[PDB]
């Protein structure tokens, strides 16, 4: 895999992604199901796998879900987000 930028515009059905990991500090965080026809799916580039690395420029590798909670609650007021990715090569 390979480190990505996904910068996504939040539309009215939200970002259309979920979350997988970061359960505890130190377990992997990964993309979980992408929500057909949402934001991510009709970008096209963010993948169920992909390992969530930071989100608008804060790191959460090695961080609980709970710091990702908080950075997406931001995502929504903001109406957008930046996802660093690793994306494996296709």
């Amino acid at each position: 895999s390979m480190e990505q930028d996904i910068f996504l515009w939040r539309k009215e059905t939200g970002f259309g992604f979920r979350i997988l990991g970061g359960n505890e500090p130190g377990e992997p965080i990964y993309i979980g199901h992408i929500v057909p026809l949402g934001a991510a799916d009709t970008d096209g580039r963010l993948r169920s796998g992909d390992e969530l690395i930071s989100v608008d420029g804060t790191p959460v590798i090695g961080k609980s879900h709970q710091l990702v909670v908080q950075l997406m609650q931001q995502a929504a007021k903001q109406g957008h987000v930046n996802l660093t990715v690793r994306q494996t090569r296709l």
